[PDB]
DNA sequence: TCAGACTTGTCCACAGGAGTCAGA
DNA sequence: TCTGACTCCTGTGGACAAGTCTGA
């Protein structure tokens, strides 16, 4: 478990509240138990001109990747264990996205228990809904009621 | 001259580098000596549904204002003296806009000497170009060359 | 099977100016 | 004469999703 400097976390929190994104998704997964697959993503977006800034994040956080998409680049972290480690330390300093951060951590922690009963999996899918609600969601398709539709059918 | 807490300045620098803006403008003015005036602006933009965040920023900074326009709100500060003191303290923590901040500080400090010679004023307007060059400028009109043309009269 | 690397798409929520105006 | 408040606007540079595919 990596320990991060406080001044680094304080600046980064401000930058994340601004140009960052804490994302919780429910993805279609045919080769799956409940035909769905949870996905948690911490993301920092920046113009490719300033990709160097995102590249530094990979070294400073110790994990994650940088991908290009159009005229824009993104730092990307979805691996659960270091994500949980990173968000735990970052959370006390977030102002706009603190609740999204806490919800993701909660999803991550109660993740294996959710992969038992279909009811518990659906309860966490509602936690995912709340994250999307807190964000400025605009193109969401798969929700908890989408899961329930494929759940109450079988 | 107020002195800001370091943790506040560290978070703020992050949010400024992300959703904020450091703007230098050359505005036409028929009443002024060189037909152009300078305006420096510290800007923080956010959606109106989060105007409260900008409202807190007014209280914490202790100066500036919040304006609305559409579904988007803005904290802004153009008053030179508090701007200089604010940017002086924020500067060392900035990463993406550190240069813009230093140029604004430089412009402010050379403002009295700028109202003396046209060449020196052009030099200051040149510094305004650099800030715009550092920003993601897309709708800029009046530049130092605009001043050069007018000065040639 | 399944988390995790990586791509593509859309709609803004920003950034970064342009102006005008009152009062100093 | 001169500054700062204040409004309006463009053109993105973000945000927040949607997805494919693979290795063990
Ligand atoms: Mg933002
Ligand atoms: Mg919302
Ligand atoms: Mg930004
Ligand atoms: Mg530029």
């Amino acid at each position: 478990n990596t320990k991060y400097n406080k001044e680094f976390l304080l600046y980064l929190a401000g930058f994340v509240d601004g140009d960052g994104s804490i994302i919780a998704q429910i993805k279609p997964n045919q080769s799956g138990k409940f035909k769905h697959k949870l996905s948690l993503t911490f993301k920092v977006t920046q113009k490719t001109q300033r990709r160097w800034f995102l590249d530094k994040l990979v070294d400073e956080i110790g994990v994650g990747y940088v991908y290009d998409s159009g005229s824009v680049s993104n730092y990307y972290l979805s691996e659960i264990k270091p994500l949980h480690n990173f968000l735990t330390q970052l959370q006390p300093f977030l102002k706009l996205k603190q609740k999204q951060a806490n919800l993701v951590l909660k999803i991550i922690e109660q993740l294996p228990s959710a992969k038992e009963s279909p009811d518990k999996f659906l309860e966490v899918c509602t936690w995912v809904d709340q994250v999307a609600a807190l964000n400025d969601s605009k193109t969401r398709k798969t929700t908890s009621e989408t899961v329930r539709a494929v759940l109450d059918s079988l």
